[PDB]
């Protein structure tokens, strides 16, 4: 009946190691950075903000940038180091396993673990490039480019028209990208494995992404707390009912989830050696 032998890390990774599972969906989201200690980014009284949310909103971004890039000088983190969660993302993908990761975070360490665009939903989008905001401009501009004018307090113009550069954050009065609807579509009728990483499944519509997965289809949570199940007040997570058949939940820090379920895999030693090569490879950066 049920494509899980038993409802436990030990499960999934006989599961993950069976030809039954090919490729696997991650949905990600905070708590996969916590341990890398990037200020969270998403005090304000003194911008004088007709509501707290404009700091965020891509009208009032265009009348008052200020505001935001000061914001984004003080949070700015003392450096993008992805953490053992990001890292074994970049397993699967080198195993063969990733079709997809999509992520709720801004914070670039998918892109710096090693994730393609193509590997990518970045579904509320990301600090790691920028665009003049001219529709007729759109002239594109990498991080190193915003940190020289963020850090000297410079309001980011762009060289070809001089309108505002902003980093490719989803603002409020902006849509999502159209990738993730399109994405959504296509990866949700090949998915054999969702991994749900650091997420508790409260931020719409990407908590409705677990809907979207096949009935059959595994669905693992990582996190510090149990996530997605069906609201009692308001195709959830069932973990614990005698009707479970699919959903597991392991409860604790996602880089340690990730480390156990790569020791079950047979993994850690690879994953230990590429995260200490990358870690060391960032520390060194002259
Ligand atoms: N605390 C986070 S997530 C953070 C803050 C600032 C920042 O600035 C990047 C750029 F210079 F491109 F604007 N990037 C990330
Ligand atoms: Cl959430
Ligand atoms: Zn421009």
């Amino acid at each position: 009946e049920r494509l899980l032998d038993e409802l436990t890390l030990e499960g999934v990774a006989r599961y993950m190691q069976s030809e039954r599972c090919r490729r696997v969906i991650c949905l990600v989201g905070a708590g996969i950075s916590t341990s890398a200690g990037i200020p969270d980014f998403r005090n304000l009284e003194k911008y004088h903000l007709p509501y707290p949310e404009a700091i965020f909103e891509i009208s009032y971004f265009k009348k008052h940038p200020e505001p935001f890039f000061a914001l984004a000088k003080e949070l700015y983190p003392g450096q993008f180091k992805p953490t053992i969660c990001h890292y074994f993302m970049r397993l699967l993908k080198d195993k063969g396993l990733l079709l997809r990761c999509y992520t709720q975070n801004i914070d670039t360490l998918e892109r710096i673990a090693g994730l393609e665009q193509e590997d990518l939903v970045e579904a509320h989008g990301t600090f790691y490039t920028s665009h003049c905001v001219s529709a007729s401009c759109r002239h594109e501009y990498p991080l190193s480019w915003m940190k020289e004018k963020i850090f000297s307090e410079v309001t980011p113009k762009c060289e070809d028209c001089q309108s505002l550069v902003k980093p490719d954050i989803v603002f409020f009065g902006e849509s999502l990208p159209a990738r993730f609807f399109s994405c959504m579509q296509s990866d949700f009728l090949k998915v054999d494995l969702l991994l749900v990483m650091g997420t508790s499944l409260q931020v719409q519509p990407f908590a409705s992404l677990i809907s979207k997965a096949p009935l059959s289809t595994p669905r693992l949570l990582i996190n510090k707390e149990k996530a997605g199940q069906s609201d009692p007040f308001l195709g959830g997570m069932d973990f614990d009912s005698k009707k479970a058949y699919r959903d597991v939940a392991w409860l604790g820090e996602c880089d340690q989830g990730c480390l156990a379920l790569a020791e079950l895999l047979g993994w850690k030693k690879e994953l230990e050696d590429l995260v200490r090569r990358e870690h060391a490879s960032i520390d060194a950066q002259s």
